[PDB]
């Protein structure tokens, strides 16, 4: 196998997303926490986000991160025209993984959301 791409900055302790089951933030002005499958990835903060449960072999086919140091913004779409995001705030650039086939979401976590790595088909 897959592409990958980082966003984000070097902070944090690493973590794996497993399978996309399911999805929810944290977030205010940026990414606190990202919880994968149920498990937290990040602080406390902000505010959470409703959880988004994926559909059978639902999987997200467009992705739009706003990251600097930290991730800022997430949102993205699914094969099924469901949507996620977006959550955070501006600040950062943006990048959209377009028409893609999404397969893990890694990171880099502490109080905050530091890093993601998104593996990914084309
Ligand atoms: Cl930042």
């Amino acid at each position: 196998s897959s592409t990958h791409r980082k966003f984000g900055g070097s902070g944090g302790s690493p973590f794996s997303g497993s399978g996309l089951s399911s999805i929810a933030v944290r977030s205010g002005s940026y990414l606190d926490a990202i919880i994968i499958d149920g498990v937290h990835h990040g602080g406390s903060g902000g505010n959470l986000s409703p959880t988004f449960t994926f559909g059978s072999g639902e999987y997200i086919s467009n992705m739009t991160i706003r990251s600097g140091d930290y991730i800022d913004n997430i949102s993205f779409e699914t094969n099924m025209g469901r949507r996620f995001g977006p959550y955070g705030g501006s600040g950062g650039s943006a990048n959209t993984l377009s028409n893609v086939k999404v397969i893990q979401i890694n990171g880099s976590a502490g109080d905050y959301l530091d890093s993601l790595d998104i593996y990914y088909d084309n």
